């Protein structure tokens, strides 16, 4: 297909959940709620949010290891899965011979 990422710095993942249009109701988070979610998996050195589209953000880990468990295991809430994906630098690795 289609792919071709750096990632040379941290591991910066972004924080996306479903929110109303323009309201001053957030929704079911915030820049602490999703910082403590994280920061128990590994410590967030920068988090912030976007403003530009509601319900929309970007946390900045330290290391591989956490971002990736934030990324798989940290879901958010049972009833609002928030949706962690990886803006730039993701890990790729196989368990097998690789080949052409």
């Amino acid at each position: 297909g289609s792919s071709g990422s750096s990632g040379q710095g941290t591991p910066k993942l972004k924080l996306k959940w479903k929110c109303k249009k323009e309201d001053e109701s957030k929704g079911g988070y915030s820049k602490d709620v999703l910082l403590r979610l994280l920061q128990k998996y590994g410590e967030v050195l920068n988090l912030v949010l976007s403003s530009k589209k509601p319900g929309t953000a970007v946390v900045e880990f330290a290391t591989v290891k956490a971002a990736e468990l934030a990324v798989q295991n940290e879901v958010g809430l049972v009833d609002n899965p928030l949706k962690i994906s990886w803006l730039e630098g993701q890990p790729q690795d196989a368990s097998g011979p690789s080949s052409g």
